[PDB]
């Protein structure tokens, strides 16, 4: 059964919510994102309409074989009536195709849900700036001080920097770069065009970047793996073990591996800065792990909701626990009573 946080009141919608079968009253099924997490329950055999961005609607037809006649993709930054009700998506600054989604509803009630989001202080110049939210369904997935994490800019110099290092010292060095979902897909393709090289990788997540309206992509990525010294491996192949294997199937082109692990905030952060971070090292092989986060940190969050003033929050993430929901209900007291809405 759907839980109240998915459900849009004064509606037919649900946010995020294919996993429950057929929700009593629902006539519209949006989804956000194209995560595992979002969209689980989503197949060839879904008859009701979904909507989401252009993004999203490519992946969901090619990925997830739902038919087209039910997937109705909306453009960004423009206003729509969806069943009698005015709708905007905006960029989430999140993975490809992600959205947050502004509802105007019957009675004057203005609701944002940010699906999964990054916060940034552009968003203050959307269509954000115009009025007034009554309601806030929050991506709270750091909601708390402990984490902190760099730019995203500052992690990709540091990843550029340290590949075209190595490389250049050692032209018979590969790169190896983990993935198991679509996002920060900047990581691979930055050290690919350092390295005047293109990504080579699986046909199944060729595929899915072949989804993603990213431009000129035909130039940086492609299948032939022997053409190119930027690899891309499932995550969990990211270890020594993994590593060795697939050396071994390169045909002797190379003598060692420098392999990057994005993942969101590590306990690290709290001790080490992102210039000072050092590999795991095993022989010919090196692994960095790289905070790459495409989640708000928490002082990004707080400017956020600070600015945006919402008469009330409801959170997304964390809400399993008396202790997170304790937490994050204390954080948002003192962000009302510090910016005085
Ligand atoms: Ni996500």
């Amino acid at each position: 059964t759907c839980p109240f946080y998915k459900k849009i009141p004064g509606t037919g919608f649900t946010v995020d919510a294919f996993q429950y079968g057929v929700v009593e009253g629902c006539t519209a099924y949006f989804l956000t994102h194209f995560h595992s997490d979002h969209y689980a329950g989503l197949s060839k055999h879904f008859t009701f309409p979904v909507y989401c961005s252009e993004i999203t609607g490519n992946l969901l037809k090619n990925k997830l074989h739902v038919q087209e006649q039910y997937i109705h993709p909306l453009p960004l930054d423009t206003e729509c009536i969806v069943n009698g009700v005015k709708v905007v998506l905006l960029d989430a600054n999140h993975c490809p195709g992600a959205v947050m989604i502004l509802f105007y509803l019957p009675n004057g009630t203005v609701i944002l849900h940010t699906g999964d989001f990054r916060a940034d202080p552009s968003m203050e110049r959307s269509l954000l700036a115009d009025q007034k939210v009554h309601m806030l369904y929050l991506d709270t997935t750091y909601c708390s001080p402990e984490y902190t994490f760099p730019s995203q800019q500052e992690v990709i110099r540091f990843a550029i920097n340290t590949a075209f290092e190595a490389v250049t010292l050692n032209p018979h060095a590969l790169v190896v770069c983990g993935t198991y979902s679509i996002g920060k897909e900047k990581v691979f393709l930055a050290i690919a065009d350092v390295l005047g090289s293109k990504v080579g990788m699986s046909q199944e997540k060729y595929k899915t970047l072949q989804c993603l309206n990213i431009p000129e992509i035909n130039s940086l990525i492609t299948t032939d793996m022997c053409s190119s010294l930027v690899h891309l491996l499932p995550m969990m192949q990211i270890n020594f073990k993994g590593l060795q294997s697939h050396l071994k199937k390169c045909g002797g082109k190379y003598n060692q591996i420098l392999a990057f692990r994005p993942t969101g905030w590590t306990h690290s952060n709290k001790f080490t800065r992102i210039a000072d971070v050092i590999p795991q090292t095993k022989g010919n092989i090196s692994i960095y792990g790289i905070p790459y986060s495409e989640h708000s940190s928490y002082l990004e969050m707080k400017r956020f909701v600070q600015w945006l003033k919402p008469q009330k929050i409801i959170p997304t993430v964390n809400v399993g626990t008396w202790k997170s929901r304790s937490t994050m209900e204390k954080y948002f007291r003192e962000w009302k009573l510090e910016a005085g809405y």
